[PDB]
DNA sequence: CGGCCTACG
DNA sequence: CGTAG
DNA sequence: GCCG
């Protein structure tokens, strides 16, 4: 088992969901307490189990696995021996964990904001609504549309949204293209949002595109919220006789950057953090959604595809459906 | 000891 | 701070 | 929390 998640395939369907879900509760709780390092270890340990070929049934099977030390192994041990881990159950049932989960799932609210509200005694969404002066415009939109945004986005919804985004993009710039990214590109059947990457084959033609696309969507009545090259939107998606709010991210990249943006926006989140860590720490190159930089030569790698980027980093290529770390 | 991804809005 | 994967 |  390689130590970095970008070095091994991770499929969408795997064999250790119970164990990985418990470790991911501890990771989320670590984040709520402000320990990104513990969050990362528990995330990495959960991800190792997703890459295993068979169910773990005995603690022996953890020996030598990266990111399993005393704490993560004890969690697995108790799950194998008893079906539950006391620590995980204590976190699950705690008022702090439940409220921090409730608040941070709001669009516009992160850990630091949620923690302040918790310390002020707030506990419910109705508590937040009663104090609207305490909210940014982004948070007001997240709270207003919270019920809809908690409804899984389906492929039906993705296909309808891709059509209206393609229509607006084509009206804004002939020849521009729209690519579905995010979890749906990795094969997920459901999601929390839909992510799209927009470019044009002639470098430079995409300048100014996103405001033009947004104007065109807003005048078709499709936009409930928006705030450039990244737009974090809430769309008014038509449904039979009605509509529902859906989170949509629109991203524009010049075609020279498109492979890097496609790679970054396809995820998973852990996969991409691990890939950037690998790039810098193992290969001495700096990776983001715009490019891959050699800081000694002061040059950017020219990539024509995601495959080119994996090759330049000395990694076996993984298709999107194996990036579900 | 001390890092842990690296951007944009 | 929030957002993104 | 784990590891370079
Ligand atoms: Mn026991
Ligand atoms: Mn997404
Ligand atoms: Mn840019
Ligand atoms: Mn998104
Ligand atoms: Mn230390
Ligand atoms: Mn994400
Ligand atoms: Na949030």
């Amino acid at each position: 088992m390689p130590a970095y998640a970008c070095q091994r395939p991770t499929p969408l369907t795997h064999h250790n969901t119970g164990l990985s879900e418990a470790l991911e509760i501890l990771a989320e709780a670590a984040g709520f307490e402000g320990s990104e390092g513990r969050l990362l270890t528990f995330c990495r340990a959960a991800s190792v189990l997703k890459a295993l070929p068979s169910p773990v049934t005995t603690l022996s099977q953890l020996q030598g696995l990266p990111h399993f030390g005393e704490h993560s192994s004890r969690v697995v041990q108790e799950l194998l021996e008893h079906g539950v881990c006391e620590e995980v159950e204590r976190v699950r049932r705690s008022e702090r964990y439940q409220t921090m989960k409730l608040f941070t799932q709001i669009f516009g609210v992160g850990v630091k904001t949620a923690d302040r509200w918790y310390r002020e005694g707030l506990r419910t969404l109705d508590d937040l609504r009663e104090q609207p002066q305490k909210l940014t415009q982004q948070q007001k939109a997240g709270l207003q549309h919270h019920q809809d945004l908690s409804t899984p986005v389906l492929r039906s919804d993705v296909d309808a949204l891709q059509q209206v985004v393609e229509e607006a993009v084509g009206q804004a710039l002939p020849g521009a293209t729209v690519t579905l990214t995010g979890g749906f590109r990795r094969g997920k059947l459901q999601g929390h949002d839909v992510d799209f990457l927009i470019t044009h084959p002639k470098e430079g033609q995409e300048a100014g595109l996103l405001p033009r696309v947004m104007c065109r969507l807003q005048d078709q009545g499709l936009i409930l919220y928006h705030q450039f090259e990244r737009s974090f939107c809430i769309f008014r998606l038509p449904q039979p006789g009605s509509w529902k709010a859906v989170r949509v991210d629109l991203v524009v990249a010049p075609v020279s950057q498109f492979p890097f943006a496609l790679l970054g926006w396809t995820g998973s989140k852990l996969f991409q953090r691990e890939l950037r860590r690998f790039s810098r720490k193992e290969k001495g190159l700096w990776l983001n959604s715009h490019g891959l930089f050699d800081p000694e030569q002061k040059t950017f790698f020219q990539a024509a595809s995601e495959e080119d980027i994996f090759r330049h980093l000395g990694l076996e290529y993984l298709p999107p459906e194996q990036r579900n770390a």
